[PDB]
């Protein structure tokens, strides 16, 4: 259920966050608490042909999705309005900016920082999975900091449109998400599940290393196929500072067979992750990320 | 070659006639000739991973493809022009508005009259399919009219945005298109050619008749796999004053194997468009479409 009341009876609404394509964000304060919170209107969409707004049979997955996660780097769900128009989440403000340009303004970035960072998503995506839930759109601006002005920002998952629910024996086929991020199972029509995810956890720590984007082609035609084939590389011209450990771990993840992709669990025991002597913590403070190219590239 | 020219000089540039995600059209006039046209403005991508704007790559592929095409019922270009961040394509002036709104206020429809616009269609797409070209777009709102106020409207084809040359032994793989109107090989992300315009035209053909939709679910996710699984009815509800015929066409087109769909000149040479004796012609003309339902779907 959704409250049926106007939101602005309740919450003083303020400057725009952002706007996707099927939602507008805006800052907010509940009258009654004076706390800040984000507003995100959905717009309902009207007909089943129509290609505008959102079905309140998927909005409604969002906020069953949302109502079940408590963790300190998933976006916290507050309360739920809805109008005519629009369904309204009151969602917990994340102010910060995108990870990826806090990193963009660094003069310097070791391995060691780049997989800390790492790790605050891998947190986060191990909680939803513990409890069967894909998120099915990470990617870089999914990737927020809550705050970015202190010296280490804390990492908070966004946008839970697209997540779903995995339930054993029920299979779920669907096509979605932005290509550059997609795993070979969505552009190809496959069985969807967990896996997805940890794909795309490799593409982004790909681009975050390097620069270079591991399947991105000059047209969209080009970057599906280049995933289907799983067709990448190392490129020396970027990848000549990065260790082997680093690469391991992503070429354990860019891997098209579901079930040979690293699970979660794995990837936060992974050697890179999670150094099991003194030798590899070594190499990884001695590994420094592209600062040069990635600045580059995000921007 | 685009003339790199200010197209303003050359044009009196007028009212916004519509706009996409990815052009917007307004009103022109050549200042030289006094001839009005429709300017549509297309912004060009200016980063790989950019997901605003459309390649130049691409944008060279759909003029390359207008400056192929004259037919009566295809859009027809006339010049272009660029600057630093559009390309804008002059294009022939198709005022009419949609074929589906002037359907739909209309008081009676045989079949007979029906297959008279569906003709006007096949004629534009077998001049496309004889020269290799596939539209890849065919949809309700891509068929416009000339000028909504003569007894029989003049069909155009027009949106080239997809549109590709059809290459022997050159495999062609995409994903693309409104989800209502796709073919299974491109849901299924398989070899792509002549064939699925075929399947569009079939399901356009459905809608037309019927006013409903043979594989729209509630959501994208059932509307693939309805599309994958070729599910569909003829629901009598809708279909009871439908002729054999025109359901056979339809049946025909929207066939999962490639090799046995329709061609478009066996959809052309198909009874229910070409009557070989008077008495097919009586049953057509003996059948009404469903403006009723036709109505409330789309107005
Ligand atoms: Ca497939």
């Amino acid at each position: 259920t959704f409250k049926q009341q106007k939101v602005e009876d309740f919450y003083d609404i303020g400057e725009e966050l952002g706007s996707g394509q099927f939602a507008i964000v805006k800052k907010c304060r509940e009258k009654s608490t004076g706390l800040e919170y984000a507003a995100k209107f959905i717009k309902k969409r009207q007909s089943r042909a129509s290609r505008r707004g959102v079905c309140r049979e998927e909005i409604e997955r969002e906020v069953s999705i949302l109502r079940q996660v408590l963790h300190p780097n998933i976006i916290t769900l507050h309360d739920v309005y809805e109008n005519r128009t629009d369904v309204v989440l009151i969602l917990e403000l994340v102010s910060g900016g995108e990870l990826f340009d806090f990193l963009a303004q660094k003069e310097s970035l070791s391995e060691e920082e780049a997989t800390s960072f790492i790790k605050q998503i891998l947190d986060g995506v191990n909680y939803l999975h513990t409890k069967k839930i894909a998120h099915f759109d990470l990617k870089p601006e999914n990737i927020m900091l809550l705050d970015k002005n202190i010296p280490i920002p804390h990492i908070k998952l966004i946008d839970f449109g697209l997540a779903h629910e995995i339930e054993d024996g029920v299979e779920f086929k669907n096509i979605f998400g932005t290509p550059e991020f997609v795993a070979p199972e969505i552009v190809n029509y496959e069985p969807l599940g967990l896996e997805a995810d940890m794909w795309s956890i490799g593409v982004i720590t790909y681009i975050l290393l390097s620069g270079a984007s591991p399947f991105l082609g000059d047209t969209k035609q080009e970057t599906l196929a280049n995933i289907t084939a799983v067709s990448y590389d190392f490129d020396e011209e970027f990848f000549s500072q990065t260790s082997e450990l680093a690469k391991d771990f992503i070429r354990k993840l860019l891997v098209k067979e579901t079930r040979k992709r690293l699970t979660i669990q794995e990837a936060l025991r992974h050697p890179w992750i999670t150094p099991v002597d003194t030798q590899q913590a070594m190499v990884r403070r001695e590994s420094v990320v592209n600062l040069e190219n990635f600045k580059k590239q995000y921007v």
